[PDB]
């Protein structure tokens, strides 16, 4: 039994911005539950995070989670950039909100009622899933049902 869940994540977004898609699995105790959906026009960043969310967002009890991911947005955001935000209010020193704060403030919910270990894979060609996840994003790309309302094209 996955005696406390391993999560996999990715996200593609076909242009910048163009339609995006999030890839993900949660292998809950043993079984596996997956997550996908298309965004009419979005970005790579907001799809990785997006993903980092959902996964957490549907974990009903107090899990011990291994969120393995590839990202250098979600890594760079965790092991570096957040620590300063909470410290300042999610504002630059310019005292100008940060980009994507909308999804950022979120992942930070879910990432505060669970024990998370980040397994930042280069991986590429590692754990079927890191790739599975990928497929899943390319797949939701090609069929975009929703509208990324957080994605504000500016400021
Ligand atoms: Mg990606």
């Amino acid at each position: 039994m996955l005696k406390q869940v391993e999560i996999f994540t990715d996200g593609s977004c076909l242009g910048n911005p163009g339609p995006g898609g999030y890839g993900a699995i949660l292998r809950y105790r043993g079984r596996e539950k997956t997550f996908s959906a298309g965004y009419t026009r979005t970005t790579n960043n907001r799809m990785e995070l997006m993903a980092a969310i959902v996964a957490l967002e549907a974990l009903k009890e107090h899990c011990e989670v291994i969120l393995s991911t590839d990202s250098q947005y979600v890594r760079q955001g965790i092991t570096q950039w957040i620590h300063n935000w909470k410290k300042r209010g999610w504002k630059t020193a310019d005292k100008k909100p940060v980009k994507n704060v909308d999804l950022w403030q979120r992942l930070d919910a879910a990432l505060g009622q669970h024990q998370i270990k980040w397994e930042w894979v280069k991986g590429h060609a590692g754990h079927p899933e890191n790739e599975r996840c990928d497929e899943l994003a390319r797949a939701a790309a090609m069929n975009p049902t929703l509208e990324d309302t957080g994605y504000q094209v500016e400021v």
